[PDB]
């Protein structure tokens, strides 16, 4: 009865991508600030055509499977669209974190944006797992925009960097980012080659808002 659930391995996530350049710049700022200090971490820098926010990881396993989380985010759209009733949503980045001194991010700051996006996610989860989809991860979701990950550097965990210090990065650990607006959201394979900017390769796409 476990198998299916103790083999899952996502492959597909939701993706808010990054489009504010002031918050692109910002992270790369921060990224060579890093390096700086010690040049083995350069090899745990997420590329800048990938910055975005996970909104909700899940496997989908064969044609027909994808299939049904495009139909799945099409969907998605009204519920987004009764929540926010025409207003933007605004996500200002603010706040560094790690998860298990492995994953170094950028957090949302605080703010009734939060809950927003969090019964977005909640809705996301819900629907999605109702078409007969596994979804979700054990790390209790919390949004964030990744800029390092030591599992980028397998060796040099082997050879004298496990942990992130977080000394690295405290001269910004108050800096206010920027702000992104929710409009796209993408359907991302984590496996398939990226596209030509470095963004994941994605299977479909729903706009919030739009005009």
């Amino acid at each position: 009865r476990k198998k299916k659930r103790k083999d899952y391995q996502p492959n597909y996530f939701l993706s808010i991508p990054i489009t504010n350049k002031e918050i692109i710049k910002g992270i790369k700022i921060l990224q060579n600030a890093i390096i700086q200090q010690d040049e083995r971490l350069a090899k745990a820098m997420v590329s800048d055509g990938s910055f975005h926010i996970t909104l909700l990881v899940m496997q989908l396993l064969n044609e027909d499977e994808v299939n049904i989380g495009i139909d799945a985010l099409l969907e998605l759209k009204p519920f987004i669209e009764e929540l926010l009733q025409g207003k933007h949503l605004t996500l200002p980045f603010q706040g560094i974190g790690t998860f298990g001194n492995q994953v170094g991010f950028v957090k949302l700051a605080e703010g009734d944006h939060v809950n927003s996006l969090l019964e977005i996610a909640e809705t996301a989860n819900r629907t999605f797992q109702e078409k007969g989809i596994l979804v979700g991860e054990s790390r209790s979701f919390k949004p964030h925009l990744t800029f390092m990950k030591l599992s980028k550097s397998p060796w040099l965990r082997k050879n004298g960097v496990k942990k992130i210090d977080p000394d690295l990065y405290e001269k910004f650990i108050s800096h206010r980012f920027g702000e992104e607006i929710l409009y796209r959201i993408d359907l991302c394979s984590m496996l398939k080659k990226k596209q030509s900017n470095g963004y994941y390769h994605c299977e479909s796409s729903i706009v919030i808002g739009e005009k």
